């Protein structure tokens, strides 16, 4: 994977997403973390990339819809950053 794509991802998780989803968890809704086995359990797709950045593009509940708030670049990045960290189990 592209060391340069992750770091970008790591940098939008950190300035828009670590509110909400601190160390891949989830202080919104408990259950719906970024790790894999609940990504697996209750993301619409399963553990996919294109799972991962619909729902960033679309949102979902309180998880709010980023396609209209950060660029194509960003949000790819993001949703790469955020798949390695779950498939890998790096969180
Ligand atoms: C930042 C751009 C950002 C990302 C990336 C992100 C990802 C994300 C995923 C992949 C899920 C699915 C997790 C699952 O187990 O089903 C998810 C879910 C929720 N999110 Fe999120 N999210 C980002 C940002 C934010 C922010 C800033 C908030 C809080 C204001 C937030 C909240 C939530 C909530 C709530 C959910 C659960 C949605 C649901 O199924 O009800 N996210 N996020």
């Amino acid at each position: 994977v592209d060391a340069e794509l992750l770091a970008d991802g790591k940098k939008v998780f950190a300035g828009n997403c670590a509110a909400c989803h601190l160390g891949g968890n989830n202080s919104v809704l408990a259950d719906k973390t970024l790790k894999k086995d609940a990504i697996e359990k209750y993301l619409e797709g399963g553990l996919t990339l294109e799972a991962i950045k619909y729902q960033v593009n679309n949102g979902k509940g309180a998880m709010p819809a980023w396609a209209d708030r950060l660029d194509e670049d960003d949000i790819e990045a993001v949703s790469n950053y955020v798949y390695d960290q779950a498939v890998n189990s790096k969180w």
